[PDB]
RNA sequence: CGAAGCCCUCACGGGCAAUGUGGUGUCAGGGCUACCUCUCAUCAGCCGACCGUCUCGACGAAGUCUCUUGGAACAGAGCGU
């Protein structure tokens, strides 16, 4: 798909930007763990901006991300490490998934991010 | 629902796990909502016995009487337990 630059991923990860406010929002409010719970917010728009692996195994379980983003219309971004956006969240493990219902706090830098992508 | 979970270790500590441990649920059910009733089931844990098929072992009653045959009576006939 796009190609992120590795200076939009810092930011946030949740939106198309890499993590940093995307660990804002947890401390602050809303988020979501792997591709199922994640899947769900897009599902019933909830979520402001999800993010994805690059990496992702064969798991294809982030393949329907997109188109199926891009319907509800939710941003979602590329991180480039399954453990990058992992780690923000809260998550010992890596997670190849999204987040950032809410987005609290950085409704702000998040959204501001989200304009990038898609510019 | 979403880490509330599991394994190893006395512990310390380590490992697994959101690519989902665990909860719920599985064609009579469950959940959620609004009520009625009640818990007596299930599940976790505590304490914690009585009594008593297979094999082995102990103790264990009553003739070693007569005659005949015989190498030998455990035989025949007689008497008795």
């Amino acid at each position: 798909a796009a190609e992120k630059k590795e200076r939009l991923t810092k930011e946030a990860a949740a939106v198309a930007e890499g993590k940093s406010k995307q660990d804002a929002s947890p401390k602050p409010y809303a988020v979501k763990y792997g591709l199922n719970h994640v899947v769900a917010l897009i599902e019933n728009k909830k979520a402001k901006l999800v993010l994805i692996a690059n990496d992702v195994d064969p798991i294809e379980l982030v393949v329907f991300l997109p188109a199926l983003c891009k319907k509800m219309g939710v941003p979602y971004a590329i991180v480039k490490g399954k453990a990058r956006l992992g780690t923000l969240v809260n998550q010992k493990t890596s997670a190849v998934a999204a987040l950032t219902e809410v987005r609290a706090e950085d409704e702000a830098a998040l959204a501001k991010l989200v304009s990038t992508i898609d510019a």
